[PDB]
């Protein structure tokens, strides 16, 4: 009944019933004879359509309390272009505590299914994926790891709750790098998780206190703050995302363009069946690194940085930053050839924006 | 050549080198185009002797980071009487993942060598321990943990870095649950871990960086705050400890103490060797649960809670509120016996709460 | 050539040399062997088009600062409509101090010619003024101020720097209550006043740091941080509001509507010529003070307060609230009937208030 | 009944009846459908033995809303030798508003009754001074504000309501600029008034509402966590004096002592009749510029600052930084000659403290 904008202004409790305070008090206490954080994580289980609401100390410690439901020996299925923080946990940390990692493929669900095994106990999900923005049926997986008993989870963090909720879709889980768009003023380090499965919950209540990642309360109050204006951050990220894609499919000096928005993207027609917009991550091929460096240089309002998520516009080349690590011609077959460039959306003018990447793009 | 309290107060970096600013600016940001944190982590490191800190978002994150050094299969030696938070954690989490735990009266250090299996690899040792105070040979300890090849760990908490210093008496890792004495007025909730061990300090800053369990940049300014006053609280709270267990020990009311200063207690010239203050926790004896409820009642400055190292002095029983959950007979066994009443000494004016206590005392 | 919304995200200094951080560290200090609060008032500088930015602790601070530019026998020329915080400031304190007020009604610029004496010193205008939203010819009131030697000041808040700049329409300071919308928030109390002039400049930091009205470093960061949605959420507010007063004209429980965009409105052509928005604010007439009371009891979404500028939309009736010390006969000559009643449009879905609003007068 | 240092842990109320919590929450908030605040302002009241408190933005703006208790015309007298903040505020900011100022040296309290003119009304204090420590007789001055009709002021700033009550002396108004010892840790600007006159306070309210120098919400939060640790920095601080003062007494480089503590001191027993102990503030006089520049440079545990009451010792010489406006002549007159150093004794250890200062004394 509440459309979106309202909710994300009267959903959840961020009042002090005590005083009658508009926004919660900022609890900077240990001890009682956490309410800042217990009202954000009531904003991020209502904004998920979800029943509990979890708050760790960054994204990567929401991963890591999620991959702590399972025990030795146990397996999970996570998407092939899985990189980064979640990438590095599972395989240099987890593995050690032989929790068993397969990647796969998840743009044709029917790859689950011919990788699960007996000991699969988890299913783990981003879509859209980092950086090539690969788009996985939500719904079919959940189908698949209901049918198959496995806890499902989607990293939603590229969607936001605004555009994508998968615990409507039938997910076990959803979690958030609230460090990027959640919080969107690159000021707050913070993972959240939703769940509506008491069970699931319960586990996760024992396993937060156990290990101890937990957000503090003046984060807590940052990130509810800046949840506020979520809904006016991603349309106005949208409005861009849609007119910086027209201008690069029609310059010369652009080759491909990565975005679920583009009607030829793999799964483009699933991407539009489970979210009613996009994510400001875009990727696109200038001619090689010279060319990229070039285009970096020659910008005006695009930081180079390697985050995402800001109010601010920045620019990144996967090759040399997140991906460097891996080798040259590995990273060709994936697709981080030397000229691709990422860029996060900010809520810069839109005109503003399209011409100022036009005219850097001229120089090349 | 500087004196503890001196230390306190110029040891580490809490400076701004930008502006000259004498106290670290809170750097609320995720994105450099966190150095409170490094604030803090370089006084731990300076307090503790060490070359290494490290700032965690817990006491219990802390301890979980440090058993993560750890593999599938390997075996912890710790103190027998290791509970809440730490037992917890071990116990529930960590042996799903295969990390093997033996708990071990440590109070005679043969009986380490005893306990060491051929896949045992950590030596963990709180002293005084919670809630009897048993006291540990940490020197030994680290001898016997050096020759089979472990990795010492003293949880430090009790006695703070400002009276006990695990690292120069030969031991890899030193942890505080630093909710307690360090912050020090019940605001901060904060794990710090120091080592002078490069190649254990690479592997730690790994497993922080993979599960992400960091403390907050607000709350690593309050801890160094915290930490600026620690050397005049623990001696205030020194001073009313000697003078309330002079109270306690002629009490008519009260049966056994349990604290480190005793001339009886167990390796009481053992803490003596290897510290030079004493905690502000003390348990002792009233008749049985009732004569304990009724002096709570009784005093006008003890607080009833279950935390400590606060300003304020807090009072609680054990068998009532930390142990109601082992069975009774057990309790009775490990000598939590219903009378048992723990305090933990604040910094309220000394005569105060030798008449408080021993006026409540009297109306048993 | 930086668009607004563009300017929003780039303009002034709030990033951090030292580090690279994006976001202005904030200097919780008092000694250098304050940045944060620096920040933002370069942030307000650039925002207003002016040289020089002041942050005072509230809005009530800025306007005494302000004032404290004149001397006992000096004369101050106000729009007649000003009530609240400054009317009470300048009638109960300074008046005290040999300060002069002579309030006219600026709708008729030769109102303040004819009110010009030998010892005025300042003129100072609110547009639109709170709560019938009268609007005064800013360039005119400049000109005649610069030919009379008078200090110009504009109250800027409820049109904020997004839609109004009064410094470039050649007056000497422009001041907002950074409590409404700037922070935007309904967390931060503070005031900010810009201006170009070096030696007004100087004199106001002479009275700001002889009187030390100075909004502190956290505070400066919260406001920092709200301005960076200003264009989003001044944007959302203005959709809402032409919307809202669509369906106010046509309701037949409404009578007179009070907002500067409709044509009727005193002055209509005036605002548009010094303004590209409208302020979020709305008076309308309803029958009497008991049908006044019934729609605030049958709205959903909007919330009872006497504040304004916040997130959430906000409601209220002056001659019960902010009005209600002033006699009826004379609430009656003024314009604030029984029946008037005041929103606060907030960044909610534009349908849900325009239709919650009118279920509501629907009951009436 | 309550010892001092018990006083400063349960006086005033810091805790949350809502929930429990032991510390105040930090009320970051501007509309109830400010408790921190009022938190700091119960807790200056009782440490004071006031009824009422009040918290400011900073110490001059605390003695800025003091001041307008007054009207054009009035006239207030105070001790001879303010300067600084105070100085400058009276005579540059409040004389163009027709208040009339008169310094008297109150040393000799019958200076006070010749000074009285029909149009006095207020009577302002500071004992002891800056920086010479001049000491006026607090509760004679009282009696002849009484018996005259004046409002009584005092500045317990140096002495802080651990050492010093000037309500419990009959004086209407104390006040505090919280900066420097409450705080105590060079982190707050703030001013701190507490009175127990019902008429007074009301008044106060008004002019603090009315202009708006308000201490925010978590600089209040961090003013009442340092006033916790206030009795035992001032104790470890008086220890230091005492030794301090030993030392310089001896040393042959060293000249005139300033300070309270010493017997030939003017007013040294009217000082010990009003306090119970001393300020960390001590001048004493080297040969000339250039011995107090190489003994500054000399010492390694003093910090060259102007401020006072941090943790860390600090160091300065007025004639060239607090006074150095003042023709050299005049400062001559005044007994602020070349080779004056001032010192603000901090917390380091006390043997350190005097050793470094003693051996860098000895380089002269």
């Amino acid at each position: 009944s509440m459309n979106k904008k309202t909710k994300l202004i009267h959903g959840g409790h961020t009042t002090d019933d005590y005083t009658g305070a508009v926004t919660t008090p900022i609890y900077q206490t240990s001890t009682y004879l956490n309410p800042t954080r217990s009202s954000v994580e009531s904003v991020i289980a209502a904004l998920e359509n979800g029943k509990h609401g979890f708050a760790f100390s960054s994204g990567v410690a929401a991963i890591s309390a999620v991959v702590m439901l399972l025990d030795k020996g146990d397996h999970i299925i996570l998407n092939s272009d899985v990189y980064g923080g979640t990438y590095r946990a599972l395989t240099k940390v987890f593995t050690r505590f032989g929790i068993e990692v397969d990647f796969v493929d998840t743009t044709h669900t029917d790859s689950i299914v011919q990788a699960i095994r007996p000991t699969t106990k988890m299913l783990f999900i981003e879509t859209p994926s980092n950086p090539l923005l690969r788009v996985t049926d939500i719904k079919k997986s959940a189908e698949i790891a209901k049918e198959h008993g496995l806890i499902s989870v989607v990293d939603n963090t590229f969607m936001t709750p605004y555009y994508q909720n998968p615990l409507d879709l039938g997910i076990d889980i959803v979690l958030h790098s609230a460090t990027k768009y959640l919080g969107g003023h690159s000021d707050v380090v913070a993972g959240l998780v939703a769940t509506s499965d008491d069970k699931l919950a319960e586990r996760l209540a024992f396993i937060s206190n156990s290990t101890g990642g937990i957000l503090g309360p003046q984060d807590s109050y940052l990130l509810v703050r800046g949840i506020k204006t979520l809904g006016l951050r991603m349309e106005q990220i949208n409005r861009s995302v849609i007119e910086i894609i027209k201008m690069l499919q029609a310059h010369p000096a652009v080759q491909q363009v990565f975005h679920p928005s583009i009607e030829s993207h793999l799964n483009h027609d699933v991407h539009m069946a489970q979210a009613d917009g996009h994510t400001g991550v875009i990727a696109f091929e200038v001619k090689n690194t010279e060319s990229a460096k070039q285009l970096i240089k020659a910008t005006s309002y695009y930081t180079l940085a390697e985050a995402l998520g800001a109010v601010e516009s920045l620019i990144s080349v996967p090759a040399l930053m997140t991906h460097a690590s891996i080798p040259a011609d590995i990273r060709a077959k994936e697709g981080i050839t030397d000229g691709l460039v990422r860029i996060s959306v900010g809520i810069e003018d839109t005109e503003d924006l399209v011409d100022d990447l036009k005219q850097a793009l001229d120089t090349l």
